[PDB]
């Protein structure tokens, strides 16, 4: 993804259990939905910070999704991504 | 101890941006607090499922923390781990 590496740099190697990717995905989706509902009526300075944080949350969720899609090919018994976030 | 592996299996090789690990740590902590709070007002019916979900969330938080401790020795300018979960 061209513009993405430009803004955030490349993937890095790390070690995590597959379960941890599932948890990270649920919690990041959960927190994002909550914070989404908190934009409506903030003072302008605070809303800016919140918007800037959500940029980071959304990209992270994207990053975790890509990793999960690979994981769907390397393990057995993982729920489909769509079930994970719902 | 391990233990650990007996119960949760080994670490797997993953590719994620370092930011993504930071965002995941932050959201897992935030979300775990919120669910801890909900527990105080759950009947035992729902409580047991939620308790069992939290075992998972907590183990993943530990898994994420270990990865971050490694990260603190692989990259420059990372915040202290406590600033992520505050």
């Amino acid at each position: 993804d061209p513009l993405e590496v430009l803004f955030q740099g490349p993937e890095a190697s790390m070690n995590l259990k597959p379960q941890t990717l599932m948890v990270a995905i649920q919690c990041v989706a959960a927190r994002t939905r909550e914070l989404d509902a908190q934009l409506q009526n903030d003072d302008p300075q605070n809303a800016a910070e919140l918007e800037q944080l959500l940029v980071g949350y959304d990209l992270a969720a994207d990053d975790l999704k890509n990793a999960y899609e690979q994981a769907l090919g390397q393990y057995s018994g993982l729920p489909p991504y769509d079930r994970l976030i719902e």
